[PDB]
């Protein structure tokens, strides 16, 4: 859509470059907003109304084509990020799913570099990134993710499309959504946003789950009719790593009685680990509290390989089918050497109450107790804080 008069205001945030020899190193870095999530309008002169909902084509009416689309449909920059439940705070991220004045927001904003008009392209295969959380204020249903789309680098930036990664255009994930607009164009014949997804943290303060997700495409692909299926092209359910899931269920929660105890600030790590040639083999994921290392639980369920990291061979094992037919791990780490955008979000889920996440075999959480009704309960105001990203040589991340 195009960029309408109103100033686009990107919150700062200071990231870090890790090596061996050097330690962490600042780095300017700018925070963006979705672009469905910046105010869509008709243009002057035209009646109002929408350019178009989650899951629809745009309007038949004024946007018949791309170029019709392009001119009727404007986005308005976003003068204060506060509004939508974003602020940062030198190297700190605070996502706010629900403000005190009761809107809920549920942002999801992509890191840009320091031009503002191109995502950091991040390229992990052989590297680690780890990140400081604060998850004490997500219940049970709640999602705090922070995860990598291969998204185009200036947001598919083109003719029709002038605003770009400034204005968050481009957003693709493994679950090939119908969105009216695709690479800031209008998405005329209803086509799925498909591409290769790595979901590096998924997480509220009951249950942490790592999953890589492959398409059989390179960058954002428009899926049609069955490619956007369970069957298509990309894997909407992932290889996913959760202790809970391998029978561990002492190692993260709420108290003391959890290695990694989700009521206190943790660090959480991720290790890309290749082989010679450059490929992906094994993603290992530590974490580090009051100053000491948390290894990786191994897995401890009958019929499932005995592991401490992702790879493969636990891939196949645990049923993630379209994972292996879609790529596997190689394929993962080609998405990832390639170069992808960081996403970072907050949500919950009316619909299923995200028990793949912390319910039954994924976690502690009772049938219900995710529903967004029973959240507020818990938690009026659930937010997330992501602080000190940080990303380079393996080992030279995380102190102590
Ligand atoms: C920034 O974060 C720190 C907590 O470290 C707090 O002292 C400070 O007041 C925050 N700044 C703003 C503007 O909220
Ligand atoms: C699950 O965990 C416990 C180990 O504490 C063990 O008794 C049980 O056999 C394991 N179950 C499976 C299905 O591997």
């Amino acid at each position: 859509q195009k960029p309408g008069e109103t100033k686009e205001v990107h919150p700062q945030l200071t990231t870090f470059r890790c090596t061996k020899r050097g330690g962490c190193k600042p780095a300017t870095n700018f925070i963006v907003l979705d672009s469905l999530s910046h105010p869509i309008h008709r243009a002057e002169g035209l009646g109002p109304g929408g350019c178009g909902d989650w899951g629809n084509p745009p309007p038949k009416d004024v946007c018949p084509d791309v170029e019709s689309c392009a001119k009727n449909c404007i986005m308005e920059g976003i003068p204060d990020y506060s509004q939508y439940g974003v602020t940062t705070n030198g190297t700190s991220l605070r996502l706010q799913h629900i403000l005190p004045d009761g809107r809920v927001p549920s942002p999801r904003v992509y890191l840009l570099d320091k031009t503002k008009r191109r995502y950091e392209m991040l390229h992990l295969t052989g590297f680690e990134f780890t990140f400081d959380v604060d998850a004490t204020k997500l219940p049970c249903g709640m999602n705090s993710a922070l995860y990598l789309s291969e998204m185009h680098p200036t947001g598919a930036k083109s003719k029709y499309n002038p605003g770009g990664a400034y204005y968050g255009t481009g957003y693709c994930d493994a679950q090939c959504f119908v969105t009216p607009f695709i690479n800031g164009l209008g998405n005329i014949e209803g086509k799925g946003s498909c591409c290769n997804e790595m979901d590096i943290w998924e997480a509220n303060s009951r249950a942490s789950h790592v999953a890589p997700h492959t398409c059989n495409k390179k960058g954002l692909y428009l899926c049609e009719g069955e490619e956007c299926a369970f069957e298509g092209v990309c894997d909407k359910n992932g290889c996913g790593w959760n202790n809970y899931r391998v029978n561990v269920t002492d190692y993260y929660g709420r108290g003391e009685e959890f290695k990694v105890n989700t009521l206190k600030p943790f660090t959480v790590v991720t290790q890309f680990l290749a082989n010679r040639r450059g490929k992906l083999e094994k993603i290992h994921r530590f974490y580090v509290q009051d100053g000491k290392v948390i290894e990786s639980f191994y897995t401890n369920k009958e019929g499932v390989p005995y592991t401490n990291m992702i790879d493969d061979e636990f891939c196949e094992a645990t049923g993630s089918r379209k994972y292996m037919e879609l790529g596997a791990t190689q394929g993962m780490g080609e998405a990832l050497t390639r170069g992808m955008v960081l996403a970072m979000s907050i949500w919950w889920d009316q619909g299923g109450n995200m028990e793949w996440l912390d319910h039954g075999e994924a976690g502690p959480c009772a049938k219900g107790e995710g529903a967004p009704s029973n959240i507020v309960q818990v938690e009026p105001f659930p937010e997330v804080t992501y602080t000190n990203l940080r990303w380079g040589e393996i080992g030279s991340t995380y102190q102590e």
